[PDB]
RNA sequence: ACGAGAACAUGCGCGACAUUCCGAAGAACGCUGAAGCG
């Protein structure tokens, strides 16, 4: 049951990668699927459901005029704009596969994209003003939606888990996403429906299959899925996000999974991960696969 | 169990000091209290 999920972001979010001062515009799976644990943990909702029976797709732009799926790796017989194009719309994805997409065409279609401007808001602490120190300027980063355009991502689930995952993504709109949220940024509004167009691109058979969302498989899928892939192997590091976890802040176990975009002859089941260590509560990490069938 | 969690772009700071709306300039030029004589 492919269901699309439309964000709208109403204040600028930060959506951060390596640092607090470097903003993302959208943000991978394992994020939004860490956020609705949490989400479901605090609505006191069961986690097993949604960790077993929901695959997930990363979060990706889209205008009033069209929806933008990530570049496809595959092999290009110029090549800058290529590098710069990174998000197509779908339509125009398909005929990319089939490789009629030139260089100045690409370019157009990178420069079609209007998702919204990434800036930067310098805050300072004054905590230690109070007790006889200085206050200590920061930086935050922040990404601020053009009004028409918004974020989205495709998901696939049975239909108590589709209801779940409406509880969970309303309760979303006001816990928020990404960074230095409760602290004025990531607020959104989200609209569940199914869309008829991603159901007709999610069926499709192709010699190709291409990541829709960040994944690793396991050992034995490994063995049989890395060989003859074109991918991009993305590090997944943060700090553990929980009151529960230990009494001060820990790390997560570093992670490595293909990037969304990233194109398998054949296709591997995702995993959920567990990058804990020595803490109170596993810390789950999502990498399961949202396959796209295409033709080269 | 969102490169995350706290974290005020903030604190002290007068749009202020020096300035004459003055300088030059005749209310004066011409002008019979007079004409006819009933």
């Amino acid at each position: 049951v492919v269901k699309l999920v439309k964000l709208t972001f109403k204040s600028p979010v930060h959506f951060g990668m390596k640092r607090l001062s470097d903003s993302n515009h959208t943000i991978a799976a394992d994020t939004l699927f860490s956020a609705l644990i949490i989400e479901a943990l605090q609505q006191q909702l069961e986690l097993s459901h949604l960790l077993n029976n929901l695959v997930i797709t990363d979060l990706f732009p889209y205008n009033k005029t069209s929806y933008f799926l990530p570049k496809p790796l595959i092999r290009i017989e110029g090549y800058k704009a290529f590098k710069k194009l990174t998000y197509i719309p779908v339509e125009n994805y398909s005929e990319y596969l089939r490789g009629e997409i030139d260089s100045l065409e690409a370019s157009k279609i990178a420069e079609s994209l209007n998702l919204g401007k990434a800036s930067l808001s310098t805050k300072v602490s004054l905590q230690a003003v109070d007790h006889n120190g200085e206050s200590e300027p920061y930086s935050v980063g922040n990404f601020t939606f053009y009004p028409e355009s918004g974020l989205y991502f495709l998901a696939k689930g049975n239909a108590d888990t589709i209801g779940q995952l409406e509880i969970l993504m309303h309760a979303l709109q006001y816990s928020g996403i990404g960074g230095k949220r409760s602290a004025g940024y990531g607020q959104f509004r989200c609209t569940i429906e199914d869309s008829g167009k991603f159901d007709s691109l999610l069926s499709q058979t192709g010699n190709i299959a291409i990541l829709l969302s960040s994944a690793m498989a396991s050992d034995e899928e490994l063995v049989d899925c890395l060989e003859d892939a074109r991918y991009l192997l993305k590090k997944r590091t943060g700090f553990v996000q929980s009151k529960t976890y230990a009494d001060q802040l820990v790390k997560k176990k570093d992670f490595y999974a293909f990037s969304a975009g990233s194109t398998f002859y054949q296709k591997f089941n995702g995993k959920i991960f567990d990058v804990s260590d020595n803490g109170r509560h596993s810390v789950y990490r999502y990498a399961k696969a949202f396959w796209l069938e295409g033709k080269i």
